[PDB]
């Protein structure tokens, strides 16, 4: 079948750069990443899950690497968050369920993302959350042996406090913490601190349990009981994903399914 391997770059999705590519024959839409990268390709080749951005393949034309990835027409979770407001709680709960399914998957295969934030959480046509960008990702468990991390990476507002205080740390509690910062952004439409350090007034207020202040003031007591268990400074006392799935707000019926077509009489 001629020309089925030809793609047209029709618009920039993000900045290397990510372009929306449309197949000349089929009109199938994919996102093409134009660019460390050797590790990114190898990690993406291991991934196959409904809440992880699909990897179709890669091609190298000289010095330029072309990564063929899933186009998520719903865009970023970031653009669903209304500044200083957030989003309806049943939406945030459904996105948080999906974020956990993805993170459970990655952790089960011994991969840590290390930069979870709403800019990286994409949405497909049915608003299904997909984790993206494996550029900072790494193997923390191999041959059933865990290796402690020491490399400082991520984005300061989403980084766990042990990354700024300790030489070495477990990988899984770091991704749990960032998921708790994402949940805060979804329910309050604002980040609680610039970084999780004692020098940060907002961070000290949280540790002092001053939940009468923002963003905690905008969050209902049931999701806020969950954020109290996630945003725990000691990563050994911090809630794990198996225990998150047992949380009351996490199991609270709130959201109806996607409205199906209906007629009366
Ligand atoms: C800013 O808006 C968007 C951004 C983006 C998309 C779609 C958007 O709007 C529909 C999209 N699909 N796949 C990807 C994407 C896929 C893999 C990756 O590593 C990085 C980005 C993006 C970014």
């Amino acid at each position: 079948v001629p020309f089925v391997e030809d793609w047209d770059l029709v618009q920039t999705l993000g900045e290397g750069e990510v372009q929306l590519a449309v197949n000349r024959v089929t009109e199938e839409a994919v996102a093409v990443k134009i660019v460390n990268i050797k590790k990114e390709i190898c990690i993406n080749k291991m991934l196959n899950h409904e809440n992880v951005v699909k990897f179709y393949g890669h091609r190298r034309e000289g010095n330029i690497q072309y990564l063929f990835l899933e186009y998520c027409s719903g865009g970023e979770l970031f653009d669903r968050i209304e500044p200083d407001i957030g989003m309806p709680e049943p939406d945030a709960q459904r996105f948080f369920h999906q974020l956990m399914a993805g993170v459970v998957y990655l952790h089960g295969i011994g991969i840590t993302h290390r930069d979870i934030k709403p800019e990286n959480l994409l949405l497909d046509e049915r608003d299904n959350l997909k984790i993206s960008d494996f550029g900072l990702a790494t193997v923390f468990r191999y041959n059933n042996r865990e290796r402690l991390l020491n490399k400082m990476c991520g984005t300061l507002p989403y980084v766990a406090p042990e990354l700024l205080k300790r030489r070495e740390f477990h990988a899984e509690p770091v991704d749990v913490w960032s998921c708790g910062i994402v949940l805060t952004a979804m329910l309050a439409g604002e980040l609680p601190w610039d970084q999780p350090s004692d020098s940060c007034q907002e961070y000290s207020d949280w540790k002092e349990k001053k939940t009468y202040l923002n963003p905690w003031k905008k969050i209902d007591s049931a999701p806020l009981a969950l954020l109290h268990k996630i945003l725990v400074e000691n990563p050994s006392a911090r809630i794990t994903i198996p225990d998150i799935k047992k949380d009351r707000w996490y199991n609270k019926p709130l959201k109806k399914g996607a409205k199906r077509p209906r007629v009366t009489s």
